[PDB]
């Protein structure tokens, strides 16, 4: 069984615009830290290749592709686009990343899948991009690989999927992809939707319609959230889904975004406590598919995925960052978005020190509604 990670660094050449929190690179910064680390080999690399236009119709409507295609290459927001397609506003801006990229993030994750069912492992961090629906972009996602990808498994024949997203933003996309079927259960921890986007879904009563009642769970968790926290309602969440539901195959989606050094979230966590979960994940259901996610701090990015590649190819991880490494990441103008909370202290370690606290009476709560 060989591990391999769908990358290029041809990602960098599609970043999100100005102000824009995907501004950063971010794949390609993984791939330039990995080798400044040397915990990459060649061959362990498979090139990303696009999505087919057949690949992202198993989810996406050909009227929806056909605008990302015109809109991309024509540089602009066709007429009726933005009312209907989502397309152009600061979240879904008009750019290279919004067909090119995005086809290249999913067709990476269709080769994830191929390696998978290969019988090896792989991992693809340009994957999950959680919230783009069937017609119409969201959340900065314009395809939704997650479901291509998913989808994809549909026509191969399998029955029972499932979908494990612990980004600290709920799959909105994927819900409502598959809200109305008992074939696939998506489970996603995320910030409630009380006081983080999307702020229309993620909420726990949202649990399915029709067939698909009672295959849609989500776990949403309040501000701070400390690592014991992010933990227990991942256990507990796992095992409820366990009980219900024996998958066929699953994927899981590890956005960094839950990090304490992410502003986009108000999860406190440590990289560590990423780490454990992503193995927590295993011990219940053995290999997976393993796709990126939302992450928008470029230290955090690199050092969070980095655990995760060691991991998944069995070599140790350093304690320190040596300094190919540390010139590489100072190099990204990223600029904190407070002032000065002072991040340098992440370039002195590729492990952050645990970040636990109680389990808050709130998340016993979610978690004890969510089983009954």
């Amino acid at each position: 069984k060989k591990v391999k990670l769908i990358g290029t660094l041809d990602y960098g050449k599609y970043r999100y615009p100005k102000n824009h929190p995907l501004k950063i690179p971010r794949v390609s910064l993984l791939l330039r830290f990995k080798d400044a680390m040397n915990l990459i080999d060649e061959k362990e690399l498979i090139k990303s290749r696009p999505a087919t236009k057949e690949e992202l119709l198993l989810f996406h409507t050909e009227d929806y592709i056909n605008t990302l295609m015109e809109a991309e290459r024509c540089q602009c927001v066709p007429k009726g686009a933005r009312e209907k397609y989502n397309i152009g506003g600061y979240e879904n801006p008009v750019s290279y990343a919004m067909f090119t990229g995005s086809s290249l993030a999913t067709g990476s994750t269709v080769q994830a899948i191929e390696e998978f069912l290969k019988g090896n492992v792989a991992f693809n961090p340009a994957g999950g991009m959680h919230h783009a629906f069937k017609s119409r972009a969201n959340g900065f996602c314009y395809i939704n690989n997650p479901a291509v990808g998913i989808e994809y498994l549909r026509k191969k024949g399998f029955k029972r999927i499932l979908y494990i997203d612990l980004d600290a933003h709920h799959c909105d996309g994927v819900q409502e992809a598959f809200y109305d079927t008992d074939q696939v259960f998506v489970l996603s921890l995320h910030q409630s939707p009380e006081y983080a986007f999307p702020f229309e879904k993620g909420f726990l009563e949202e649990i399915g319609e029709g067939k698909g009642k009672g295959y849609n769970l989500n776990i949403p968790l309040p501000k701070g959230l400390n690592d014991n926290e992010f933990l227990f309602a991942l256990e507990k969440s796992l095992e409820i889904v366990k009980e219900v539901f024996e998958p066929e195959v699953y994927l899981l989606q590890l956005g960094t975004d839950p990090l304490l050094e992410d502003y986009l979230s108000k999860f406190n966590l440590s990289n560590v406590a990423f780490l454990k979960a992503f193995n927590i994940v295993r011990e219940v259901f053995g290999e997976g598919v393993y796709l990126g996610g939302g992450g928008y701090h470029p230290y955090a990015l690199a050092r969070a995925w980095t655990l995760i590649w060691c991991e998944l190819s069995g070599r140790e991880v350093p304690e320190k960052l040596n300094n190919k490494a540390k010139e590489l990441l100072k190099s990204i103008d990223f600029e904190e978005f407070d002032d000065e909370v002072d991040r340098s202290y992440m370039l002195e370690t590729l492990k952050d020190p645990w970040r636990g606290g109680e389990v808050r009476k709130e998340v016993k709560d979610t978690l004890e509604k969510a089983k009954a």
